[PDB]
């Protein structure tokens, strides 16, 4: 009987950074109809599909007739685990990001290509708004990534404090999307918080989204455990000593806690917990800034200021290819080409005056 | 000895998008019976039984000697959860709909056939009822599922508010009904409330279900956590972020949260929840309305309000084809026929004006 | 078939001391391209690469088409904890400490070898840094070692007690790397505390890290259980009878429960608990030794004072070949001539003179 | 293909009375290298080990082949556990303790042996220091046994009374050595306390260990559950009805709980818990017994008055051949020739006459 | 290769009614050795040792060969699981105590016998004391028997009140062994209340032993939740309707909980409670009961007071041969004889008149 490669699956989960067993499962078997009468396979909609379509069809048949697909798929996602590990232990924080930044390009190769949907345009739109947010924002992005590459215990945490509507969460997605890495949770109890903490493992870096605090009733801010927790946890913020990190059916793992940044509202911070940041942005409304978005709707409807792409584009647009490692200069080059022919600093100045203005990005 | 096709039960728990595996081990075994001297098959009850009663017959009878039943059912079941990661990362939700649509006919199509039991004049005294309780209805329903569909942060949710028997649950069962999606429980304290959200996975839309405040024992309206607990589900209401949803024997799922309602008495909305809220609908118990249907005992007894059959069938008399994705044109215009043999503009017009005066729909 | 050996996996899986299930599947999997093409190694970035990379390339190949990598890992990975159960009760504590030596040299000998990255100079620096912390400090090491070698009961706890930013937290973790362990959090109430105290299970040391007590908030100092909870737990800090410790998915193990370290600020220690400690060393923050450090960057940016292998540079650099077992005399004497050649008498009281005026350890 | 023989590694935790899989495994593996070029063969440090290297060593090479070690050493373990239940319904309570003072022997014979390293003085000086903690000690020592040995209802508990560092701890504990056993913590609340008196399953005795009482703040004794709960546990303590004991993965094992002791400091017992004891030991610290400790430094390094070793050469040298049972006549008389060249009545008495000095007791 | 029969390890577990797997692979490997060469043969001890010793010689030698032993015990557990089901549904209430009655025999066949150990004339010493602490003993143990075979709804439990050491807890535990059943804590609170309920499952009876009420610490009486959590058990302790009884991993068992005793204090019993019970007895502590006790030391050490042979032994000696079963009434008439060359009318008053004047039973 027909046997099926376990090592071609596993191969597929790893070109495609496959963590769920379920999604690796139903992009395998819609490799089993034919290519030359596919429908996905013409429409060039998925990259995942058409390039891995001739490589993975044979297989995909014999896999259509497994009693046991399930089990193919575990070891596949198990072995995609399994090289996290060893990346986290024998690769370079800035391997880490030259892999992160190769995937966020295949992403937007596809969608910005001749069988793609979205509009290179409205991302640009969208890296004018980011780059209004804060002064020096390109350079303000660059810092970010050098601290969370170079790691150093004490200066890996950034503060971003403001209020609601003011840029820090979006911000904030917006990096943890550029790096990689995870949004956690600190507002539930010591107890829970555990389980918590344990998804940070072989994380890049994590966000420590929207922290609260007490006594700010008189605010209109609702009352978390977050801020005391985070002064609890002066081991994983300070990343000096590693630390003992724990999730479902898993020996506790062993490591220095990812870097990151954590978003609060306008709470006091404990002296103590204010001295594990390096660095605290202040984020305020800005009336401009959200009427300009009120009047450039494409932008929400296409989660562009959260997208790590957008930040990309940003640095694509803002930095020579010098500024970014040797293993994706020719990748850069050939985005600043395409980007030229959509837009110019004299264009780019103009959004950046829209946005100023409160008025529609693109005219 | 002879061989069960697992792919070919997988075909079929495809096809009825089940969800079950003891619901399929035991529509896969009464498809062993002779189709020829079958009670099922004659009758015609179940599309789901004689269509796929030829294809499946001899399998089920190999199916019946299997000593391996409920892993042949946990595959088939665990590929349909599988199409649904795909789908929910690369369709289109109006594709999304298109299926729950088409899915929707089939079972209209079998009810309202020569072989099924429900009576049409009955679901269309039903769109009657539902066509009175807002004005502009067939538009409401309309500006919800462009709503749904297009998935803009911060426009993604309505608030329907009002006292019991309005027809806020009516009508937000019938929308749940018609997009196809989970009922929620956010009432209990946020240690047990992870678990509740988690029900979201991979839903197209969600329905916070009779959401409860404090401070209003004075009004006759209980006390639950479903108000303060969404407040602090920010993330999950504004979909700007993925956020990580768990269940039981899972790796925590990662995806923006399903859009939706949410369903509550008149306690006071919070300032901050009241601006995740795009749109706001106020209900009132109208007295005509509740005799009518006291009047019109076969809306309770059918489920007829409550059916998203029903706000399908309110869209085909109230919206022309192109309303409609090309994808179901054929279906439309065959249910427009159908419709137009049992009603006329005129005679649904008398329909409205007997809920208008309290009077049974149909006379 | 070609069948792959388990007995090989185990092997590696001993001999790099691996009791990580993920990162053994990880680290045996990429042996399995050509060694004459493959870049790791060439490279020799990795000890447990080049020098298994023959021994396991042929092996590895096979593994990469195996149906069962997981359960492979799995008895490898139990195998190592097993050397470890014999090893707590028939190896002597002496033996213990050679062995995690031995550890500590390979990865020394890898990192400031001709394919290695770290600089030694700046690790001696570290050295510099550390034997400034406390007078004696070669001997204070010293004598720790032979207090947890020795294992006497009642006198086998040491106490670190000062304010943040005093060296307590720096030296125990560079003690705990030094002798191999695991790191403990008693702040959880007595009920989660089995399951913690269960991490302390087959360690050769534990280091009950920032305990709190309660009634300073006065001192800016946050209420925990840790100082009342170490007071219940008398029979694991003493050592005199065994306890009975527990984790998941495991019958609890029965062992003498193991010596090492507590670290608490300036807590008053109740009386009962004060005699359950040694020697109690108080540490005080410096001046000098927070500026030096402040220009010494690369001793946070690359870990070197939390290293135990910069303890075990001190005590080769401190120490004659006599004061270490003779099962590492070789090694001992060949770190010494290549200290030798970096470092002297005379330039390392420069590098301590450096420490004292607070300037840059290294001009 | 070799195949092991699991009867074999069974017979082998059978001897060794082996509880833990993973020390059978680690155990078991060793016996796989060439007896005539084995180190520990020679050496003969573990007695589970030459003796067993040659019945052991081509099934221990087999085994180091096997796919399936931790099943092999699963049913070994429940073989041993499984032993353990029919002893217990079917093995004298005489026979039960001749078992525990065969094993406690073969540890003897071996550290003393030509090939052990434990000094005899050592443990005899031990001896002195345990005969001097209460008058009549070889008869306390004897009443403690047959009180155990008959089991007789209401009168199978002996409570040990006093301050820290009165001997009641290092007693219990001696005597928990010596007849095999458990102790258990019930200061915990009365919802976890289930799963502590399952540890109490075939165990031949129990201690309760520092067991605390209420409103003794004041003599500086810390509050605990440990007094209220054992006058709930009056039917555990009693001994006339069998009691519902629950451990983890097993159906609730019912049988007549232990006995043993309660060690507590000088708390008011409850009228209706004092008289659940047969008998009172109050244990004072008296200062020649602590001097005498300090002088005699190798008793705690070595923690001789712990050991039920200890308790045993006590019996050996007080006790003649008649007062033990026939089946260890003959390891009685070669201890007794054995300990009479080691030391004489004239030199214990002076033995003893050195600890009323507090002097160090051997000169 | 050799086959054991599981069906053969089945029929013994069935014969010895045994519940435990651990025990079960315990007896049967006892099997393996030469049965005239055995040492438990010859001696007769057991007599599921001997009787089955040649029935289950070589499937035990196959078994002792056997890489799935747990396996075999599990089935046969199992089997002797599944028939109690049929049982408490298929056979009459009086076959069941027959059954018991039966057990209780071979047991006391055993060891009164000319290879037993136990001493026939103090068992009916033990029947001396019992048929004093109540009047009419022989008839109260009779009507408790009548009322649980019976078990008509409302009329099914009996309460026995008194303070300690007043014979209620003896005589549950007497009555407990002689019909079989287990014995419940209720003063858990209720949320852990609905795993000891389960403990009910199969069984013939059930004693609520020592049953805590609150407000009675003024009559040295501790509190517990026992007397209000039977208040809110109705539907257990009234058995009209059937329950639904919890236990791990189970499907949730339906059934008329079963009938039997309520032991507890002199509590105020809550008037709804109390119509609960048909029957009140109440003990009191007689000083002539506990004086001849102390002097015949035999009942305590050997257990006799609250074994179910000794209630046996009683109604052997007070009723005619028709007031048992025709099924044991040969074996009755052999008891009658035996008891008939030991003890007589005229010398058992005088063992009653010894236990009124508090003197020993035995002269
Ligand atoms: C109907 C409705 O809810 N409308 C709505 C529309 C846009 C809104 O803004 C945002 C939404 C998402 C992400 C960022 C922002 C802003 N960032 C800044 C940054 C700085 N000064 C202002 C803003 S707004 C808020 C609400
Ligand atoms: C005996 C009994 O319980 N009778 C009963 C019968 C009908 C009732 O109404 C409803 C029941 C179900 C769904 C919707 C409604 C209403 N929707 C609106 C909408 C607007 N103004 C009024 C109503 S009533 C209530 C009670
Ligand atoms: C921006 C920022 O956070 N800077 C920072 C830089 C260095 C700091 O110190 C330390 C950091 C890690 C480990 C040890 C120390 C010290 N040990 C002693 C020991 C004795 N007297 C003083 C010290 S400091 C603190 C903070
Ligand atoms: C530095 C340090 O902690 N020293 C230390 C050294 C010895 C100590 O004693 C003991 C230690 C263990 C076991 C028993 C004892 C005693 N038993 C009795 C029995 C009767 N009267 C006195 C004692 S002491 C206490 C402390
Ligand atoms: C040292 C010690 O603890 N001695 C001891 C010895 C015997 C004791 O009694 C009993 C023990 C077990 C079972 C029943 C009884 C009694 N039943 C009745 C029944 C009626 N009036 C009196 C009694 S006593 C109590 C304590
Ligand atoms: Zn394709
Ligand atoms: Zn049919
Ligand atoms: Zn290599
Ligand atoms: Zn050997
Ligand atoms: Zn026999």
């Amino acid at each position: 009987t027909k046997q099926v490669s376990w090592k071609l699956v596993t191969q597929y989960a790893l070109d495609t950074k496959c963590e769920d067993v379920f999604l690796l499962m139903g992009m395998y078997l819609n490799f089993q109809e034919a290519p030359a009468a596919c429908a996905a396979c013409a429409a060039a909609d998925q990259p995942n599909h058409f390039n891995h379509h001739e490589k993975h069809y044979y297989n995909a048949q014999i896999f259509a007739d497994s009693k046991n697909q399930k089990s193919i798929c575990q070891q596949a996602v198990d072995t995609v685990a399994a090289k996290q590990r060893v990346d986290s232990l024998h690769m370079t924080r800035e391997e880490m990001l030259v892999e992160r930044f190769n995937f966020l390009l295949d992403k937007m190769d596809l969608i910005f290509g001749a069988h793609g949907n979205a509009v290179l345009e409205q991302y640009m739109a969208g890296v004018a708004w980011i780059h209004c947010l804060l002064p020096q924002m390109d350079t303000v992005i660059y810092e970010f990534l050098k601290c969370i590459v170079l790691n150093i215990p004490k200066k890996r945490y950034w503060l971003f404090k403001g209020p609601i509507d003011s840029g820090k969460t979006t911000l904030a997605a917006a990096l943890l999307d550029l790096c990689g890495g995870k949004s956690l949770n600190v507002n539930m109890p010591l107890e829970r918080l555990n389980f918590e903490l344990g998804v940070g493992i072989d994380q890049f870096m994590v966000v420590f989204e929207d922290v609260k605090g007490t006594g700010a009733e008189s605010r209109d801010l609702p009352s978390g455990h977050g801020i005391s927790n985070l002064d609890c946890l002066r081991d994983y913020l300070d990343g000096s000593v590693k630390v003992n990190l724990e999730r479902k059916h898993q020996n506790k793992r062993t490591q220095v806690f990812p870097p990151g940044i954590v978003t609060m509202n306008e709470y006091s911070v404990p002296r103590t917990l204010q001295a594990r940041f390096v660095r605290q942005i202040d984020f305020r409304p800005k009336a401009y800034l959200r009427k300009s978005l009120s009047c450039s709707e494409y932008l929400l409807e296409k989660r562009i200021l959260q997208s790590g792409m957008t930040l990309l584009l940003l640095l694509i647009w803002f930095r020579p290819v010098a500024d970014f490692a040797a293993a994706i200069h020719e990748r850069i080059v050939q985005w600043k080409e395409r980007l030229d022919l959509e837009i110019s600093m004299y264009t780019f100045s103009t959004m950046k005056a829209n946005v100023g203005m409160g008025a529609p990005i693109l005219d």
